[PDB]
């Protein structure tokens, strides 16, 4: 049997409706072996190495890619020299929309500072019970839930003054 | 001024932390005025009126509010027909933990039988040099140390073949 | 369950059994939405907004209101528009002393000069390893320990010439 | 003729497989006529004097007497001043568990406020059609079943905060 | 009939297999009777006293006595006032390896902090669904497997900064 | 068979009650073979070496180790790196008191001058007949009675113008 086309739009409707749960984590502080070529990413892996915190997203939302004249008048996303359109979960269906847009970003010494060189975004993150905030390190978090999508990356620097923005598009069935 | 939340939990766990000095207490063995409606508690009371005895406490421990399973694996404890999870010193502030559970058993005649209908618990209580049981009378005691919290209720029986389990969760500032 | 009068005692001599680690610390340097009327403060706070700085408290007492024969000799401290005196530790029993009185003072420049809206006292305060200074801006601090209690006020001044003095008269549950 | 041990645990082992209908059974609201030595519990009685309703039992269980170290990993139950491990119907012959283990919680007001001083445990209970809870006074009940096991004790007040843990350990032939 | 030394290193072999499901356990948080002199250990306990905890082993190995110019080129491990070494499985009848080597160590509060006195080692140990740790407490426990060997000894203190490692080497047939 | 601690009370309580015979003893008044390295005592011995006299006991009673608490402000004793509580006899038992204090004091040349290196404590000492001071040499005593405790310690000298004042702490069986 083949998974069909609305199947894969149903579940990236269903992790956008975890959108309040779904956190930016990064980690591996230290460097690569080949700092230019970054091992690849293990599937398998259910951490980041040397995590350094949990950040809550600031955009979970549905796309589809955009079409030039016609989408011109909503709010284009820039993500891969793509553009993209926001879709309501409603609309999804008949826009076609499989694909997850995922952002958080991280504003100085909101979590330790260094360098890192993974990023992902996880689901179902529960903070300690007396922790609202949305930066957390790895002591503040009750259950880290199920890390989602990965990604191995050149490093980049934080600093006291730096903010660090991440984003993912990503599709159920690549 | 206002206090803050955490300085309640501050307040909760410097109260723990004298958990080897809390006592139970109880007395009130003879009637009230009408035994179904027990006067209001007097604050300023530092001893249990027709005092019994002491025991001293079998569990003294932060708690916080359980919620679904999130805690469901957890030290747990049911108390005014719902669900409290124990939370470490260590982890106080991280689990909001602003609430203190004051468990102790009197088991049959380990105290002079009868009615009680006060209950309390106390703290730096020390009894007389040479006694080292948990089961102490009035005349056992070198310092009753300070009266924390206690309650004015109905009656209940004291019989050879009776267990009295008394249970408080207070916090600083309800 | 109620609380005793002596267990406000034997917390508010907690309190000031941490004098050593106590701080001063302002906040919110700029206007409020309503500068003649600020918010209520939130007792979820773990912080001052736009935090100034921290400076170690110059005191850190017990009091309890004075009385007009008996106090009539010794030092007599006012605020609220009314009188208190100081409690040692070793009689705040007999003197019913449940009300601690921090304060501190900051001198001209040792702190960023500007105005300020939030007053606090914080507790289990850790400088940065080597800073044995009373005078701390955010970056010096190691630990800033627990905000016990804060109040929101109308905005006051501060230059290189004058001197701030915060106080404040709390006790445990009012 | 005489019964065997194992015709004993046989018929334990029947009554604890009724646990579905098992409910215990409060009674005797107002005083004995002799306070301080009460009757010896009649064996004809087929209702408790005075009764005050009907609890579902909370745990119907074969045990035996626990023993020293060995046991004391399992499901220990405390009763009679001695010790008892829960018995499976299959180990019951192996184990020689003839006691059956009746428990049921009364919590405040689920059954009308008072003293009680009967206590006991039927089976085969019926409640009229329509009624699920597990409390149950005379008036919702269809059928009281089989009065199987009770006991005459001292005087227990039950009120609003009141839980009553009532339990037996009981064998076919003592 | 004797058993021979290979049958006690064919049982070596087994317990080491069960490597994956050893498990430290440490107990008895409250003092000894005597605390200078401990109870002698009963061969017939199934758990330790007021269990603290269980920790995944870090080390499950045969190891032999080391032999002394010959094995100096090798890592020794120091036990007992003796020096043993490292037996692999597939050496272990030619060394005549019949002694299991069992280490784990507690970080930190990990567990709850206080006082230990009992040390074991337990196998076949099951944790509740969904919890990955090699840190429990016995609410996380499903299954607590067997006590395979276990030791009563003076009290160890255990607080929030350090490390508490423990060990054994044992034979089959001592 | 062991003696309970409660036994070492009343025989303690004993020798207090004795008092009224108790003597202080010196002698040894030439040199040790080491004068910094005495040999250690015999129990055997029943009177001291080169006997100087004997002095009535200025002081005969219980005492415990104080605890600050309780003893801040009872009358304290100094001796061996640690302070001490005196205890009446009628509350022996319930303070744990079973170490016996001794003392007197040797005024000047109211016992032969010279250098004494033993100091012990004798009970049931009998004057001869028509002596009545509270100073005795060998020749003014018709019993010595039992010695009871002694040392051998480094000299001391006495002259015209010295008082020598020498006290024990001592319990049954250390």
């Amino acid at each position: 049997a083949i998974a069909t086309y609305n199947s894969h739009v149903e579940l990236a409707k269903y992790l956008v409706s975890k959108a309040d749960s779904v956190y930016l984590t990064i980690g591996k502080s230290t460097p690569w072996s080949n700092e230019t070529n970054p091992p690849q990413p293990d599937e398998n892996a259910t951490v980041l190495q040397e995590v350094i915190g949990y950040k809550k997203a600031t955009k979970v939302t549905l796309v589809r890619p955009s079409k030039s004249p016609e989408d011109d008048n909503k709010n284009l996303i820039s993500y891969g020299n793509k553009s993209w359109v926001e879709v309501t979960p409603e609309n999804a269906k008949a826009e076609g929309a499989k694909w997850v847009y995922l952002e958080s970003s991280i504003v100085g010494d909101e979590l330790p500072l260094g360098t890192y060189r993974q990023v992902g975004f996880v689901m179902d993150l529960v903070a300690k019970s007396g922790i609202s905030k949305f930066n957390l390190v790895p002591s503040e978090v009750e259950s880290t839930g199920t890390l989602l999508f990965f990604d191995n990356k050149q490093f980049q620097n934080r600093s006291e003054q730096t903010t660090a923005k991440e984003r993912f598009i990503v599709e159920v069935d690549p």
